């Protein structure tokens, strides 16, 4: 369990009162996106929190640029295969943790990120089990 703090998932968004709509149950348990692996939606599939695939609804977004630390909370460090970073759809960055326990507080460094508006995706694998954690973060890069 954990999700991206910096810049905010929308998870994290919904978590924070910083959305202008309820987000329902997720904005109680911003941790808990788990779905199987394989996914390439905001909410992995998890019924619970279809929300987060509601591109109609207006999510914040956040200004950065085309280098960009990212942060991670883990409540749960779960042993980890690779955390795969996702721009709008496509695989961009791939970090392999080697089946190891990450620290709680994680911050990955993503670069050559394309101008403009973009969904960034990461998709947390953990090793031992069938199961991925989603978060997604709408930037706008300069
Ligand atoms: O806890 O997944
Ligand atoms: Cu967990």
């Amino acid at each position: 369990h954990g999700w991206v703090t910096d810049p905010p998932s929308r998870q994290a968004l919904c978590a924070s009162g910083e959305t202008s709509f309820d987000c329902g149950q997720i904005s109680y348990e911003p941790q808990s996106v788990e779905a199987p692996k394989g996914a390439t939606t905001c909410s992995g599939g998890n019924e619970a929190f279809a929300i987060l695939d509601d591109n109609s609804k207006p999510w914040p977004t956040t200004e950065i640029a085309s280098t960009v630390d990212l942060t991670w909370k883990l409540t749960a460090p779960h042993n980890t295969s690779t955390w795969e970073y996702f721009v709008d759809g496509q695989l961009h960055q791939t970090f392999d943790q080697k089946g190891q326990q990450p620290p709680t507080s994680l911050t990955h460094t993503l670069t050559d990120l394309p101008t403009g508006e973009h969904t960034i995706l990461a998709r947390w694998n953990v090793s031992n089990t069938n199961n991925a954690f989603y978060n997604c973060m709408d930037v706008v890069v300069s």
